[PDB]
This record gives C-alpha cells, structure tokens and sequence, in this order.
C-alpha cells in the first residue's frame, strides 16, 4: 500500500518550507518520508519495496507516546529534508540517504523517559549503554530492523560504503543527545571563530552533521507559533509522565517533568530557546546560511513565549 502512495500537487510547494507542518496529513505521513527520499537522492536509489518495508517496520518500532513517537521522527526527518533541499551541493549520496534513515529511526522504541531516569533506576538499557542510553538503543535497533530480511536497503553497495552510511547514521543519531550537543555547538563555533572550520575534514563534517541533528530534533521550535505551542502540549505530557512515575516513587520530579509548575512552563521555554534553542540555529546559520530561516522561526516563537509571560 505504501508503494501505491503519490503526494498531493498542492503540498509539493508546502512541503519544500523550513516551517512545514506533518500535522494534520497522518495518513500521509510514510508516503511524506519516501517523497522526500525520492526528491532528494531520486527514486531508484533504493529498491522501492525494501524500502518501504523497511519504513513500515519503523513506525511500528515506535511506541504510542506522547512526544517521542512517530509524528516525531518524521518532523525531524523533514526538517533534515529541507536543510539538505537547501545545501544540495555540500553533502555526498551517502549523506543525503543516511541522514534522513538517521532521522527516521533517532528516536526507535522510546519509552517516554529520560537518560537520567534510566541510569537513576538502574534500567537494563543503562546498563547496556551507560552513556547516552537510549541513543545507543536508537541506533542498535536502526541496525537490527535493517538486517531484517527484504529490509536491508543499503544492501545494494559496496561493503565499505555499507559501512560508511552506517557510521554515518550512528554518528548522527548519538548526536541527538542534547547533552553532547552542548560540547559539540561550542567546538564549531571556535572553530567559525578561528576560520579553522573545513568541510574536506572528516571530524569537521561530523560536528556539523551533529548539529543539523539537534536543529532537526528541536525543529518544533522552528514552526509557526499555533503548530509550536501545541507540540509544546506533547513535550510536556510525555515530561509530566515521567514526573508522575517519580512521584510514584517517593522522589520528587525537576520543575520541568512537574505538572503541578504548569505556570512556570512559559518562562521555561523562554530559557530553553535563549540556552539551547537559539544557540543552535545561530552556529548552523552561520555555517550554512541556507538553514536561516529556522533561526528567524525561533525568535518569532522566543517573543510569543515572552508575550504569554507578560500577558500580552
Ligand atoms: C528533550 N526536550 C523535549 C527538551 O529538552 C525540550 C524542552 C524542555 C525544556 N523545558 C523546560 C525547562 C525548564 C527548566 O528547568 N529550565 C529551562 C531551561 N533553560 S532548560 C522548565 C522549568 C519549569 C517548568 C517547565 C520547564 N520546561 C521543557 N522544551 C523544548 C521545546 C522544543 C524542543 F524541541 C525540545 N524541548
Ligand atoms: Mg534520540
Ligand atoms: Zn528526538
């Protein structure tokens, strides 16, 4: 049924935007992903039926939460769509393909709960992955859901190309842990800074595809202010989850995974944007000038933040 799924005309144009919307098409939602993998590495690249094999069985994988599900993974899949839409000369082949399977399967079999939560409670993941829990979880079931038979759809190239997309999708999905995003965005801007940055090296390269991870990752952020205040609903109710699960336990959750500091979420996302948010989409503006107008969607969300703390 998926192979039999052609786009809408009217969303050719609508899906090309940085501030696209994947909300209200659900049902096209899989047929999105393979347009945007035959608009930008071209129909038989992969063979269609391994490849919407391989994209059924990933939905599939992720589970019915609140935030971190499959609505999720395609937004950020998109978000990477458009950037690459608009660097199309920067990035290999192998990169436009890996990055978006990166960004499809980034977030396979999320539970809803943090990194802190499973290495506080002594998860069996946590002790399988110490660091970066789940985005090692992420990417070993990428792999695993790729070995499936019919699946794997980088099987038509060579062994060391094999190996190079897959390194590359690790690479990119250990990124979207927004603890090593810090490290990562400061690393690039000294080396913006020094005129050190050059994309023939592979570390720099790596860096920067990292940081197009977390642009994609937050791109909530990046959407017109009625898309983004209700996705913030999401963040939260999947955060509050794990807050009740906390205070199931005795142990009383940070302000941010407490429901019961609805009222400081405005000012919290205020923070977020000034800390986080902004400074991502400055060094990846910087760097690829194409990628501006999701650094002028976030400001235009920062100040609607900023009017609903002021009451205006
Ligand atoms: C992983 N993931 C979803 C995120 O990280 C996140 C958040 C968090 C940050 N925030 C807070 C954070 C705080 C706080 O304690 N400090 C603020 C900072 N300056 S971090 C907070 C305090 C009280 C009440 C609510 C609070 N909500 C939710 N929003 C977004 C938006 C788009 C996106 F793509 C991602 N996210
Ligand atoms: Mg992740
Ligand atoms: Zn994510």
């Amino acid at each position: 049924g998926l192979m039999q799924f052609t786009l809408p005309v009217r969303l050719c144009k609508e899906i090309e935007l940085f501030h696209f919307d994947i909300g209200p098409f659900e049902n096209m939602w899989p047929g999105i992903f393979v347009y945007m993998v035959h608009r930008s590495c071209g129909t038989s690249c992969f063979e269609l039926e391994k490849l919407c094999r391989f994209i059924m069985s990933v939905k599939k994988n992720y589970r019915r939460v609140p935030y971190h599900n499959w609505k999720h993974a395609v937004t950020v899949a998109h978000c990477m769509y458009a950037i690459l839409q608009n660097n199309h000369t920067l990035f290999t082949d192998l990169e436009r393909k890996g990055l978006l399977i990166a960004c499809l399967c980034h977030d396979l079999d999320h539970r809803g709960f943090s990194n802190s939560y499973l290495q506080k409670f002594d998860h069996p993941l946590a002790a399988l992955y110490s660091t970066s829990t789940m985005e090692q979880h992420h990417f070993s079931q990428t792999v695993s859901i790729l070995q499936l038979e019919g699946h794997n759809i980088f099987s038509t190239l060579s062994s060391s190309e094999y190996e190079q997309v897959l390194e590359i999708i690790r690479k990119a999905i250990i990124a979207t842990d927004l603890a090593l995003y810090f490290g990562n965005r400061k690393q690039l801007e000294e080396m913006y800074q020094t005129g050190s940055l050059n994309l023939n090296n592979q570390s720099h390269r790596d860096r920067v595809i990292g940081l197009m991870m977390t642009a994609c990752d937050l791109c909530s952020v990046t959407k017109l202010w009625p898309v983004t205040k209700l996705t913030a609903n999401d963040i939260y109710a999947e955060f509050w989850a794990e807050g009740d699960e906390m205070k199931k336990l005795g142990i009383q959750p940070i302000p941010m995974m407490d429901r019961d500091k609805k009222d400081e979420v405005p000012q919290g996302q205020l923070g977020f944007y000034n800390a986080v948010a902004i400074p991502c989409y400055t060094t990846l503006t910087q760097i690829l000038p194409p990628t501006e107008p999701l650094l002028k969607a976030c400001r235009d969300n920062l100040s609607q933040w900023e009017k609903v703390i002021r009451g205006e």
